[PDB]
């Protein structure tokens, strides 16, 4: 149960093989890295962006950049396939308006996790965000408004697609260690998308 949010669940099959191959297409131009938190640590999550702005940390914490920091070029054009899925996925939520400007991809091998977090880099929290889940399930879990609050779990399989809206889209939340296994079209590891509004 989560207030605000729209689970999709297996909305995004259809999409999986090309959304994939655009995955790698992306990646060819700006490669997944593991980016190091403000306080110097690397997080174990591999990521990369597509799309006007990039998610990325800094030295003052964490901001939406048009520029890789790391390749320092512009970050990869959103493929054609994630503006597809994204727009019929918030529609069907019931955000027809709901324009993204950045991508964030995430990449998961076995293991790698991702500790309590909340998405406040956002000019307008009110703009849901969009999550497109690939490979290998993963235990997603989320909290409250605050850090401390009861954590919920919920599985997040190939092909799942959650409208993070109204409340939702302001809790903690997580991803518990990838646990090993194979996955055809990914092989050993899963992917996620999330569309934001970041301009
Ligand atoms: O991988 C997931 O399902 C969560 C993605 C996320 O919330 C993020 O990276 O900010
Ligand atoms: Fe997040």
């Amino acid at each position: 149960l989560a207030a605000g949010a729209v689970i999709l669940r297996r909305f995004a099959f259809n999409a999986a093989e090309q959304l994939i191959r655009d995955i790698n297409d992306v990646a060819s131009q700006s490669p997944f890295r593991q980016m190091v938190t403000p306080g110097g640590y690397t997080m174990s999550v591999a990521m990369t962006n597509c799309g006007h702005l990039g998610w990325t940390t800094h030295r003052q914490g964490y901001l939406y950049s048009p520029i890789d920091p790391q390749t320092n070029k512009p970050w990869p054009a959103m493929p054609q396939s994630f503006h597809n899925l994204c727009q019929r996925a918030a529609t069907a939520a019931g955000y027809p308006d709901f324009q993204p400007d950045a991508c964030l991809i995430n990449r998961y091998a076995p293991g790698a996790k991702l500790s309590l977090h909340q998405d406040k880099d956002e000019p307008d929290l009110r703009a849901p965000i969009v999550s497109v889940s690939l490979g290998l399930p993963a235990i997603f879990q989320f909290g409250g408004l605050k850090r401390n609050d009861p954590l919920k779990r919920l599985l997040l399989e190939h092909g799942d697609v959650v409208v993070w809206g109204g409340e939702s889209r302001l809790f903690y939340h997580g991803i518990q260690p990838l646990k090993a296994g194979f996955h055809p079209l990914t092989i050993d590891c899963r992917y996620n998308l999330t569309f934001r509004q970041a301009g």
